[PDB]
């Protein structure tokens, strides 16, 4: 689907309320998430350590994995409706 | 589901790739989108007017939308799945 708009023929903005998601885009061998067998390639992260992941920067994401000490926590998403 | 790791090892790391997708929160009455008729709530975007925003930080695409002063035409990813 492509979604085209004018910012020109009427005097307003898009008015588009514009968020981000969290995901994991792959996953290291020989790694905990591996060892796990909870974090598959294309999961879709929401929390992590007990803490909501949307519209957070990726930047931000890299930074709550440098702040876990030992243990690291993600809440994933799985039920998408069938 | 819930993922939860315990980093120990020290030649062992969470070693997960880590990423981010773009999406609408909801449109706003009476805009460009809702005249156009292509934007819906939930609306999952890889591109944006030739420029794609995945992996990014939620506060680019804000810029984005700066820069686009007229026409945007974005790209959706949509499978009748909801």
């Amino acid at each position: 689907t492509k979604v085209t708009l004018v910012k020109s023929r009427k005097n307003e903005e898009y008015g588009l309320r514009l968020a981000s998601h969290i995901f994991v885009k792959e996953i290291s061998q020989d790694s905990l998430a591996a060892r796990d067998g909870n974090i598959q390639e294309g999961d879709v992260v929401l929390k992590i350590n007990g803490t909501v992941t949307e519209n957070m920067s990726l930047t931000d994401a890299k930074t709550l994995i440098e702040r876990s000490k030992g243990k690291l926590k993600m809440v994933v998403q799985r039920d998408e409706l069938e």
